[PDB]
């Protein structure tokens, strides 16, 4: 078998192509191919200099890829040196920090936002003295720079969008270019995507997909005379490049030429190249998941598709025999176990017996299982599909029975009794068809008579249930104790602890145990009977709060609960959420804390044995009884091993069967899928690396044409992510010195807002910084990598200011200094409207739709709502959820005043805009930004400023990973407007007034959007 | 208990008398306990066709401009899943028509 | 300022939007922190509030902290060489449970800022002989110097600066039916913040109030 | 850590220690780290003040001792060899050291 | 001052507790900064020293003067042309062979 | 500067040896040199088998080079 091939350059006869993450070059002539760079990470793309001797490569490290950086390789003395430490961060669709183009003097010039407060902004760098120092262009964004004629070409979001086939939205790829010695004209702005430009002669050639399908086509220097060169139906083609002769570029995994003069394409002949060891080693623990407590002390987990019986010290484990994918184990007797096996056509139920080793394997399909659990007796299963269905499956049989069938969500809060007769569960529903909250009612299910009961009402969210010992009462929870908390900030408020225990006797005029009624004064010993058993209800004295699990005890109550905390770190970070085993005794009502520090926990079938997972990442397990007495569970004593082929496979057929499974329109879906299955299937088998199967995958996801198509997480490989070392400053190289050219800060009485060194009481502005930790820094040193060493720790810096000002300061080298970009722009456009408008007009601005905006939002809000007027700047803004409760403030109405004895006036509604509202909004701000945009319009808040939005507006919610982790999205929840369809997608938002920020008004240095924004409110602010 | 007797009474009434066909609230007053009534049916009440927002004996307090920022919210758009319901946009958003109802005890 | 020995009063600054009753002085008697209410605008909505320091030598107030939040419970520590106080800056949303929404509800966190300038922030411990203090006095430009103490976010309501740790009331979420109602107190904790272990406890719970000696 | 060594315990609570021929001046954290500015091979460091330290600087001709200030930045660096130092103290009041070498001497 | 300890466990750390109050202990972290190095530099560090050794403990110390002059400058030649550790060790052996003699062994 | 080149083998015109402890290969006749493996750890020996098409090479791992396989 054969290589993927791809991201080639070229220079003369000499061809230079990524292969297994790694750096590759053939020469056309003799015909030989060799790696010339290796073992650097993964290389994406790597460009010829002039001279065709120097090599700029762009590596990508830690695990993810989240992580990139620049190095020059020399063919002359196979000298490998890095260049930038900037630490560009970097995703699937935005591998940003890259090489941008050659200037005419056969400099660097790459395209980064290291510097910048939003990653959109990849401005222009020229690289200086192998990256000690780095000279803006300011010609604004852009992905691509060339040079025709001492003219500056400039190709914006020029970059390739495999996972979006026929994208037409506002961030398409567009071409200027330069005429007025000075000035810049945009001449290439088709209705779909162009990318990868080059220059020919007098020509430009780039790609797009204007007809249905990826083509090479080109125009003059003035976007006229249209052609159309290629014909491909095979793959799309990328990556062009070009060393003024011919053009070369990649498909379908192969490396072609084409030549302008000829209009003649051929395929390079490279062959085989690099087959790496199949088998491969991996960490049980990094793939881990699904931990489950046995009978015997002996516990049970699933990773990377695998499944084990190990005693906690991991020291004696057994894999059970079963071929990929096993999302589920679960105890089914003393040595049994119930599992679901996955496969292309579906889940199903599986038993395994680790001491004879027999182990059947049904055939009933089951959908998409993601609930699965077994009775206490062996004898049935419960389990939970995509269907919303919920199912008792006979483990001697196999044939399953639907119990229930929800139409809002799945069920997969379930339990069964003891005694293996009732199964209770949350069924979500709603009241209405188009009602915007779903509702959750506990459902018992009775084996004999077969007939489902109602445990509570359908008013609020009911969950968690669970029954006791004995199986005399159903306890649950509820989030329906309301009670308003209030905001500190805003006013607002909202329902912060408002869970609380219930129970439900099972017999008619038994009473709530926790009461502690007494026996003697009590007449129980009735039977069983559920019919309006919602009616008999009962709270728990528990005091209020926010509780995951219940569960009941002999004498007291296991309560698992959630302390109140921020989001932000779980949003973006994706941080656990801490929680803590609460216990309440029954008897003395009194209420204790048996462990802390808990992000999981998971209960065994006898109540005794307690498995938990704890902040620190690692799971335990420790007896009900005893808690003092916690044992580590290792899984990490056995390798694990596995396939790359055969699991590359097993990843591809699940990434093609959820993009199937998941796409909103389930119509389009069937034809979309059974058409390119196939096609890229072929490919997989050329899939070396895990990057490799990514650019197959990918791919493949474009084919739904469609937003919202990413690929993240996974192990693509094994080295550290690139660091880089910060304190809120930007360095210029002056003379032999390097000088502080600007010092980052936005609220000096915020946290993290401002470079490190202000907490000395000095704004490092002018200064020159002399050395870093003893070691000097300048024309020799170069200082970022000096920082780069020293990040995430604090290292004495040697400044010299004006005179003899001397300064010798411990500074914390932070990891990252984006935030405070960031907020030091906030506050530099507000002070710009403030002064420009004479006061009179507030600015805010929402980066996203997320925490971050609603975090950005408030933070101003506050203090600029009561202008004459207001700019909301939605620019950039990366969207979430939260637009509705952004345009609920925006919409508010001022209608009345309260007039104080003392003070001043205080306006109704406290959260209403005082004047005219205007909102900025680019090419850069999708998904809940999109929503926000057209909202703003249609109800006419105000009028919209700016350039077309991105265009993508089709939610994901994904809810399954890659046995490598990997989480993979797809347009699942399509926006559908009102007198506008879904036509919002791949297409944006129009603004009212179109107002363009061409290269030169970035070498003026002025925000001509932000400008007209205050001049037209200034101009709507004199009646 | 007697107050929330009175509500889920009226509810009942409401949704037999209209077909099915609109919703009940009711807002004791503008304070906390209001803040609860409010919610407590609102996220149950909002998506009939019509709404009926009964704030007669409401006592007063603070929080009425934060209830008429609620009502205030037109739905202008819905959200398609592969697989489920509708989702309006926004969430907090009344489905059609809506009635007010008061009496000389709203103060 | 009321002479205690003449009776004749002195006006230091007045608010024109609430009253300035969160006040400090600094053990020499040199210095007076305060919350000061304050408004960017005539018809605005919320209230700023923002630390002020009155110098009783030179008789010129300096800022603090900028205004745009609410900073509060000013403290000065026994040498006078510190000003921590507390404010609602550390924004963070927390979900609500049953309705779509979010609100600040863990947002309080303590700060501190050096009266001498290029002095460090004491709880960060930066070795003694690798920093050079000895400076004077200067109030200027000192909302720059500000620095957080490394406490996780929450509700505070005061902070006591000690010599090797930090007391800090803290008033864990709670509903406000009670207190609205019933008038029910604000159930609060006192804790301890070790300076050189970083480690916090709690040395005193279900308190209502509370109030330091001089 | 792979390459460390001598650990040693200074003044204010605070660490000294060798590796890869480097020395530094660190706090029990780690998080605040200076770097003794002396060429390749030190081989030893000690207290030797409040904030000054004794060190031995190893070249091809021999071992030197050394003294560096962590506060001002002095460093100052003997030239009289000693031979091949295999241990070094300094008095508790700074003003000489005793050296062992490997010819059996003791100064 | 007799009040600090610094010792080393068994699991490889370091800890410091106050002699006083053993039972404040803390760990040593050093690993939070990284160790900057130049490969060429240690290298021809690294050969002068194990050159240096072989000359100073060779059995026999007339031949050491002989046997060490004569092999220096030949084999350093080759230090530059090392850019791994196992280059470096070639040509370290490969001197060590010069004394042609047992027991010159590099772990 | 150049490189340390060390333990070669030959077959016909072709001379693997290793260099930076990686496997490379050598071409009398063009004068080309390429690094045919890496990363497998420390190479010391490697073997052309008869047909000149597969090569036995040996390899240490540890970080003092205690262990080694084939
Ligand atoms: N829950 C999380 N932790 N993360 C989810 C955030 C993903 C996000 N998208 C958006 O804001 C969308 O606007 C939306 C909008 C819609 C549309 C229909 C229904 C519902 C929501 N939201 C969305 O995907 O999420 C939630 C959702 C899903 C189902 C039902 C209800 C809510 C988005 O990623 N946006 C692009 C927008 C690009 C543009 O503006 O042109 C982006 O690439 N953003 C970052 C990279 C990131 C960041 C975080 C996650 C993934 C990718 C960038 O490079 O700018």
């Amino acid at each position: 078998m054969p290589n993927l091939l791809l991201n080639p350059d070229i220079h003369g006869d000499r061809i230079i192509f990524v292969c297994c993450d790694d750096l590759w070059e053939h020469d056309l002539k003799s015909g030989s191919t060799r790696k010339i760079v290796s073992n650097l990470g993964v290389i994406n793309n790597a460009r010829f200099f002039p001279d065709g001797r120097k090599i700029a490569i762009r590596v990508m490290r830690g695990s993810s890829l989240n992580t990139a950086d620049l190095y020059f390789y020399n063919g002359e003395n196979g000298e490998i040196k890095r260049i930038t430490y900037f630490s560009g961060k970097s995703t699937g669709r935005r591998m940003f920090t890259d090489v941008a183009g050659f200037d005419p003097d056969g400099n660097l010039i790459i395209s980064t936002d290291a510097m910048q407060p939003f990653s959109s902004m990849t401005c222009l760098y020229r690289v200086e003295n192998d990256g000690i120092n780095f000279v803006p262009l300011n010609l604004g964004p852009a992905t691509h720079i060339l040079f025709a004629d001492g003219r500056r070409v400039i190709g914006r979001n020029t970059f390739e969008l495999p996972h979006w086939k026929g994208y037409r939205g506002g961030t398409r790829g567009k071409i200027w270019i330069e005429v007025n010695s000075g000035a810049f004209k945009k001449i290439v702005d088709m209705s779909t995507h162009v990318s990868s430009p080059v220059i020919v002669g007098h020509r430009i050639y780039f790609i797009t997909d204007i007809d249905g399908f990826g083509q090479i086509y080109s125009t003059d220097l003035d976007g006229k005379d249209l052609r159309k060169h290629t014909s491909f139906t095979d793959y799309y083609p990328r990556h062009l490049n070009t060393d003024g002769r011919r053009i070369l570029f990649s498909k379908g995994g192969s490396i072609y030429i084409f030549n302008p003069d000829t209009e003649k394409i051929e395929k390079i002949e490279i062959g085989d190249l690099e087959s790496p060891e199949d088998r491969i080693i991996s960490i049980p623990s990094k793939f881990a998941e699904d931990f489950s407590p046995l009978d015997g002390d002996l516990i049970a987990f699933v990773s990377r598709g695998q499944a084990f019986i190990q005693d906690v010290s991991g020291t004696y484990v057994l894999k059970v025999p079963e071929p990929l994918r096993i999302r589920y184990v679960r105890r089914g007797g003393d040595t049994k176990v119930a599992f679901i096996h996955g496969t292309r056509e579906g889940d199903f139920l599986g038993i395994y017996d680790y001491r004879t080793g027999k182990a059947e394997k049904f055939e009933e399909n089951l959908g998409n299982v993601f609930a699965m659990g077994v009775d206490r007796n062996g004898k049935f299963a419960v389990v939970a599909n995509d269907r919303f269905e919920i199912m008792t499956v006979d483990l001697e049989t196999g044939k399953p029975t639907v119990i229930e069938r929800s139409r809002e969500a799945m069920i997969t809060d379930f339990t069964i009794s003891d005694n293996s007769r009732f199964i209770a569960y949350g069924f979500p529903l709603k009241h209405g068809e188009t009602d915007g909250y779903v509702m959750q009612a506990i459902h018992v299910y009775d084996m004999e008579g077969r007939k489902i009961f109602a445990a509570t009402t359908e008013n609020s969210h009911d969950y968690a249930p669970a029954f006791d010992a004995d199986s005399k009462n159903l306890y649950y929870l509820s989030y329906r104790s309301l009670d308003p908390s209030p905001d500190r900030v805003v006013l607002n408020f909202s329902f912060e602890v408002v869970s609380k225990p219930f129970v439900i006797p099972l017999i008619p005029g038994s009473p709530n145990p926790t009461k502690l009624v007494p026996r003697s004064m009590t007449s129980e010993a009735g039977e069983y009977d559920l019919n309006d058993m919602y009616k008999r209800s009962s709270p728990i004295n528990v005091d209020p709060g926010d509780y995951r699990m219940i569960i009941p005890l002999e004498s007291s109550i296991l309560i698992y609960s959630v302390p109140v905390h921020g989001e932000f770190a779980a949003y973006y970070q994706g941080a656990p959420e801490k929680g803590v085993l609460l216990k309440y005794d029954v008897k003395t009502r009194k209420v204790t804390e048996v462990k802390n520090n808990l992000t999981d926990l998971r209960l065994s079938a006898d109540r005794k044995t307690v498995m938990v997972r704890k902040d620190d990442g690692k799971i335990y397990t420790f007896p009900l009884e005893k808690p003092e007495d916690e044992r580590t569970v290792e899984t990490d004593k056995r390798p694990l091993v596995s396939s790359i082929h055969e699991e590359f496979l097993q990843m591809y057929d699940e990434a093609w069967k959820l993009a199937r499974d998941n796409y909103w329109n389930e119509a389009v879906a069937k034809e979309i899928s059974e058409r390119i299955y196939e096609k890229y299937r072929n490919l997989v088998p050329l899939c070396k690396t895990r990057y490799d199967l990514s650019n197959v995958i990918v791919e493949m996801q474009g084919e739904y044409r469609t937003s919202h198509s990413y690929e993240m997480g996974g192990t693509f490989t094994d080295k550290d992510p690139f660091r880089s070392g910060r304190i809120a400053c930007d360095f210029k190289l002056d003379g032999d010195h390097y000088v502080v050219a600007k010092a980052y800060a936005g609220d000096y009485s915020n946290e993290g807002e401002k470079s490190p060194i202000f907490e000395y009481g000095i704004d490092p502005t002018g200064y020159l910084i002399e050395d870093i930790d003893g070691e000097t820094v300048g024309a020799g040193s170069n200082i970022y990598r000096v920082l780069s060493e020293k990040a995430g720790t604090s290292a004495r810096i040697r400044l010299s200011g004006k005179g003899g000002d001397k300064r010798d300061l411990m500074i914390d080298i932070l990891d990252d200094d984006r935030f405070i970009r960031y907020r030091s722009w906030v506050e530099a456009n507000r002070r710009y409207v403030h002064e420009r408008s004479k006061g009179t007009i507030g600015y805010i601005h929402i980066p996203d739709m997320g925490m971050m905006g609603l975090n950005e939002f408030y933070r101003l809000f506050i203090n600029e709502s009561s202008y004459q007027g207001l700019i909301v700047d939605v620019r950039f803004n990366g969207g979430g959820f939260v637009s509705q409760l952004i345009i609920e403030k925006l919409m508010n109405k001022r209608i009345g005043y309260d007039n104080p004895r003392r003070g001043t006036l205080s306006p109704y509604p406290t959260n209403s805009v005082r004047g005219k509202i205007i909102a900025i909004t680019n090419e850069y701000a999708g998904s809940d930004g999109d929503i926000f945009s057209f909202s703003f319009k249609k109800l006419g808040l105000g009028k919209l400023i700016g350039t077309r939005t991105w265009g993508g507006v089709v939610g994901i919610t994904p809810k399954r990973r890659l046995i490598d982790g990997t989480v993979l999205t797809q347009p699942e929840f399509a926006f559908w407007f009102r007198d506008a369809g879904f036509g919002v997608e791949n297409y944006g938002v129009d603004p009212d007034v179109e107002i363009e920020y061409a290269p030169h008004d970035y070498l003026s240095g002025k925000d001509p959007q932000i400008d007209y924004a205050i001049d037209a409110l200034i101009e709507e602010l004199r009646n």
